[PDB]
């Protein structure tokens, strides 16, 4: 995150941390004492599953908390729709091996229905422990970072996105996503934040709006982050849930 500020412990309880042979590589998002919502794109076929982990109820992804917990993956489900970058679908089910137990700091966001929609403008805040600035790494002890950024429609995501575009290095925002965050830029998700939390307040509670997907430098003007909309996954999330692992 770039141009954001550090959360404090606790104030973000459903966003994780996804390691791959033990670096952070992603974000994700606690939806239930298993459960975890992230990126499809941060599951590449090539990598093994033993070699992930999840850190849930982390503050400092450097310090040690006895309030934090790591996790395997008993199973990472993408999308079938995600055929490679940019295409819709990007979003993945993760099974923890085993059930967390919900913390002071390890606690889930709600899902959005199917037909939630959020307005253009509403203000939400996307977290993790990404780059700070183009390839510049958030430095240890790595709190997690917080921004507030208004939401963007895909049309003037999509217009946004084309000025001085370079037209071989395209960029669509496509029906199940979303933009949030600032013409100016300076202001945005980066790398290592994809997979994790747009949250948007909605009557008093959290839902998760969007999960970080994709953009072009961190933090270019005219280049609002992209996520994928969780609303477009709602149906598919909880049937996948409910066939796998009923209540
Ligand atoms: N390197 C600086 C420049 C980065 C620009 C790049 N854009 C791009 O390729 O457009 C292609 C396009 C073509 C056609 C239609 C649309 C899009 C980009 O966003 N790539 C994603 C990962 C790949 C990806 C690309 C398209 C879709 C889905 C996934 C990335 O970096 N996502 C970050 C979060 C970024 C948050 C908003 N800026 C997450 O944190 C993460 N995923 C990563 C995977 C590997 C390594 C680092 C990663 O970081």
């Amino acid at each position: 995150i770039t141009g954001g500020s550090s959360a404090v412990a606790g104030q973000w309880p459903w966003q994780v941390s996804i390691t791959y042979e033990g670096v952070h590589v992603c974000g994700g998002s606690l939806v239930s004492e298993q459960w975890v919502l992230s990126a499809a794109h941060c599951f590449p076929s090539e990598h093994h599953k033993e070699a992930y982990e999840v850190k849930l109820g982390a503050h400092q992804l450097d310090s040690y908390s006895e309030d934090a917990k790591v996790s395997t993956l008993k199973d990472i489900i993408p999308h079938p729709s995600y055929l490679q970058e940019g295409s819709q679908g990007d979003i993945a089910l993760l099974q923890l091996s085993r059930p967390i137990t919900f913390s002071r700091y390890i606690r889930p966001i709600s899902l959005p229905a199917a037909q939630a929609s959020f307005p253009n403008g509403l203000h939400c805040t996307v977290t993790g422990w990404g780059h700070v600035a183009p390839s510049v790494s958030l430095l240890t002890p790595k709190p997690l970072q917080q921004l507030e950024v208004p939401l963007i429609s895909r049309e003037t995501c999509n217009s946004l996105y084309n000025i001085d575009a370079k037209p071989e290095e395209p960029h669509f925002v496509q029906e199940d996503m979303v933009c949030a965050g600032y013409v100016e830029g300076g202001k945005d998700a980066c790398q290592g934040d994809s997979g994790g939390p747009l949250s948007c307040p909605v009557e008093g509670l959290w839902y998760l709006t969007g999960i970080v997907s994709w953009g072009d430098a961190c933090g270019a003007r005219n280049r609002p982050g992209v996520y994928t909309l969780a609303s477009s996954y709602a149906s598919w999330i909880q049937s996948k849930v409910t066939e796998l692992q009923p209540r």
